[PDB]
């Protein structure tokens, strides 16, 4: 797709902080970008619209090379369209924005320059934001994750695409997702299927996969950390069904890991660890800092910080593995007790580690789940399993909880608030910011 400019673009700043093993910190100046799939979609030359509902113009879409060549993106209105809002070191993501239309969610990218997105390499670092998921409820995911996406959104490697990542370009990850609408510099309208439970949405006959590193995917009820990796690192074009992932029928016949192995605290069996109110150790009413290091060996350590008072991640015993560091001896005895290969068979901790060995992108979003409800964040999944079913419960949210309608109708107003990113050496993040 190229870029056109109906809509004027301007990405809201937003600083963040890097640390150094000295023990100093550095502000340094960035802003956020939203993805592509959430703008108006429309020709070069008109207002005619490329994309409008869950269809494509036939027209002006009759293939993917030729709809690219005949569509732009344009810019977006953050505030007013999309819910989206900085101060400083501060974002915040609304989730039901109404406007001339209804908005649901976003999902934003940390840009470097505004043609750029920031990139981290996250092994041998770590990363720390604070974060409040108290307008969170049920069904609902404030993520944070990081994905192996290239820093120009794939104007280098796809000539067609022109818009780059000034206008939100090139995602990927662990889903190989298929409903992007642009992938490679060329749309995805070949083999659309629009969805029948959304009216914005559908599948296209082309994925984007990447690694994926889910640092935070949360809501006041539950939260959990997830490495997925991929036997292709970086953002890799899928076909169909060979995808696997959320939008394929067949889940586990791609080259991503789609499930992760997830540490969730509450499905390891604390279930006072985390929630709203005074009877958990970190309470969701109030705002909370997280901690994820990266040692060299591959595994993941984490820490929490709630008025003053630190935590480990806390300790979890599941088959031969006892411990609060996510490693291999974690990620296997999970598959062992709660069951899949998925994690093992793209290669577990080793293929992840080179993922963080290289760049990923920073990104922030607030989404609902039109194909499982969030069920495998905050509920028990599946859904006809109960506690007796190792690992089936992942949270306390009732299996009848978050359909996409009924939470953008009863709460609209819903929020999540990420803040004060720090970033630098293992040990150095807690020093004072600059
Ligand atoms: O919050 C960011 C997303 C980026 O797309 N992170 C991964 C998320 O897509 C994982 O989703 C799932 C993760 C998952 C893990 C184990 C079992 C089932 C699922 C699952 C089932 C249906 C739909 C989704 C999932
Ligand atoms: C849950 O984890 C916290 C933090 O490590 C610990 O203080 C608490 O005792 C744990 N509670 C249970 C029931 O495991
Ligand atoms: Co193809
Ligand atoms: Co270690």
């Amino acid at each position: 797709q190229s870029a056109c400019t109906l809509q004027s673009e301007t990405h809201p700043p937003l600083t963040w902080q890097k640390c150094s093993s000295g023990g100093t910190c550095t502000q340094q100046t960035g802003s956020v970008v939203i993805d592509a799939n959430w703008r108006w979609t429309h020709a070069t030359n008109s207002s005619t619209n490329c994309y409008d509902g869950n269809t494509w113009s036939s027209t002006l879409c009759p293939d993917n090379e030729t709809c690219a060549k005949n569509c732009c993106l344009d810019g977006a209105a953050y505030a007013s369209t999309y819910g989206v809002t900085t101060s400083g070191n501060s974002l915040s993501i609304g989730f039901v924005t109404q406007s001339a239309q209804k908005n649901v969610g976003a999902r934003l990218y940390l840009m470097a320059s505004d043609t750029t997105y920031q990139e981290f390499t996250l092994l041998g670092n770590e990363f720390s934001f604070d974060v409040d998921v108290s307008q969170l409820p049920c069904g609902l995911n404030g993520a944070l994750y990081f994905v192996s996406m290239d820093a120009d959104g794939g104007v280098s490697k796809y000539p067609t695409n022109t818009a780059g990542a000034k206008y939100g370009t090139g995602y990927c990850d662990s889903q190989c997702p298929r409903d992007l609408k642009f992938i490679n510099g060329q749309a995805n309208v070949e083999g659309w299927e629009p969805s029948s439970n959304n009216a914005n949405t559908g599948i296209g006959g082309h994925g984007s996969c990447c690694s994926e590193m889910d640092i935070w995917e949360a809501n006041s009820i539950s939260e959990a950390l997830t490495p997925h990796p991929c036997t292709t690192v970086g953002q890799e074009i899928c076909e169909g069904d060979g995808c696997g992932g959320t939008y394929s029928d067949n889940r586990y016949g791609g080259t991503c890991d789609p499930d992760g192995c997830d540490w969730n605290p509450y499905r390891l069996g604390n279930t006072s660890f985390y929630g709203p109110g005074s009877s958990f150790t970190l309470d969701t009413t109030k705002k909370l800092t997280v901690v994820t290091q990266f040692e060299t060996s591959g595994a993941i350590n984490r820490y929490y910080v709630q008025n003053g008072v630190t935590f480990q991640q806390p300790n979890a015993e599941l088959g031969s593995y006892s411990g609060n560091e996510l490693n291999d001896d974690y990620c296997t005895a999970e598959e062992a007790e709660f069951g899949g290969s998925s994690f093992s068979d793209k290669g577990g901790l080793t293929q992840f580690k080179k993922a963080t060995s290289g760049g990923m992108v920073l990104v922030m979003s607030l989404w609902d789940d039109y194909y499982a409800n969030m069920l495998w964040l905050d509920s028990t999944y599946p859904t006809n399993e109960t506690s007796s079913t190792p690992g089936a419960v992942r949270g306390s949210c009732s299996t009848s909880s978050g359909v996409p309608a009924q939470v953008e109708s009863q709460s609209p107003n819903a929020k999540v608030t990420f803040s004060n990113i720090k970033f630098g050496p293992i040990g150095s993040t807690g020093n004072p910011s600059g």
